């Protein structure tokens, strides 16, 4: 089998996509954050505290005939952006661009942190890390693509996110007209549950390219490039009166200046993101101070691939008995 969805920008910034999703009998659609860097499937709900929703769709399982309570499963999350969610679990019928799996384990929110409430686009998370990283307690549970896996035509998924345009998440196969060039692969380690790898260097604008090794996550559920900070320094060096500031939380720059762009190394091959990219608009509404798009991991203990570096590649997500990873330029 195989599955193919339109993944959406929830703004003007491309500060996260959106997918829709089928959860159970008959379907209710949710637009769900496609998350490679963790590995739960949770959905406001019917049971979600009514203060904590506002516009959301919800999940209400008692109007699902395949809707089972997962009895004394509970789940628990907090992200790296300081947000967090909780509560029970059903398993249900799950589809996702034409690929349905039985009996996936549907984590209905009994609590939300603010910053989920006040993002009326997103209905929940659908977590594409490795399950060991799922928190259902007392039995962990799988994530979508590991339920799917044995069924695909082929053990991989893939993520073409867009710049400022919808993109794709395909399940099963590679879509080979949706890059240029080859796919470049490359080593991933599981051991902290994430599509983990490590980048060969980097180079700023047009200048020379950095032979270093970057150890990093793929993470499609972060907006922003997350580098160290000698890495960010030289980037923003670049750029007239960019500075780091500490009462916005990271590097600004004038919204008037052109950005250059950021290569990446994948083994041999390289992806260039645009200076574009990398602009998140003003700080706040009328500034003319912008919010950069690539910032310090320092304090983060991990350096981050998110969208704003993935989204210049088309990536594959290999599943295979040995995970790898593949980028191809666009």
């Amino acid at each position: 089998s195989t599955g193919s969805a339109t993944t959406t920008p929830i703004d003007s910034l491309d500060d996260a996509y959106i997918t829709p999703v089928q959860i159970g009998t008959p379907a209710q659609t949710l637009n769900l954050d496609f998350d490679t860097g963790s590995s739960d499937l949770w959905v406001f709900s019917s049971e979600t505290t009514a203060s904590e929703v506002d516009g959301q769709t919800i999940y209400t399982p008692s109007k699902s005939t395949t809707a089972k309570l997962l009895s004394g499963a509970t789940w628990s999350i907090s992200y790296g952006d300081g947000s967090s969610s909780s509560g029970d679990v059903y398993t249900d019928t799950v589809s996702v661009g034409g690929l349905t799996v039985t009996g996936q384990a549907v984590e209905s929110a009994k609590k939300v942190s603010s910053s989920f409430t006040e993002d009326s686009t997103i209905d929940g998370l659908l977590g594409l890390a490795f399950s060991t990283l799922n928190t259902v307690s007392p039995t962990q549970q799988k994530t979508f693509f590991d339920n799917a896996k044995a069924s695909l035509d082929s053990p991989v998924f893939t993520a073409d996110l867009g710049y400022h345009a919808p993109g794709t998440y395909n399940f099963g196969f590679i879509d080979t007209t949706a890059y240029t060039g080859s796919i470049t692969y490359t080593a991933v380690s599981t051991k902290q549950g994430f599509w983990e790898w490590t980048s060969t260097g980097y180079a700023v604008g047009s200048g020379t390219f950095k032979s270093t090794s970057i150890d990093g996550i793929a993470d499609t559920g972060t907006t922003l490039l997350y580098l160290p900070a000698t890495v960010v320094s030289a980037y923003w060096a670049q750029v007239s009166g960019a500075k780091s500031s500490s009462s916005v939380g990271g590097y600004v720059f004038p919204c008037s200046a052109t950005l250059p762009s950021f290569t990446f190394g994948v083994g041999s091959a390289r992806i260039v993101i645009p200076g574009d990219y990398i602009d998140f608009g003003p700080i706040s509404t009328g500034s003319s101070s912008c919010f950069g798009g690539i910032q310090s991991s320092a304090g983060i203990g991990i350096n981050i691939f998110g969208d704003v570096a993935l989204k210049a590649a088309f990536v594959v997500f290999n599943g295979a008995t040995t995970p790898t990873l593949g980028f191809a330029s666009k």
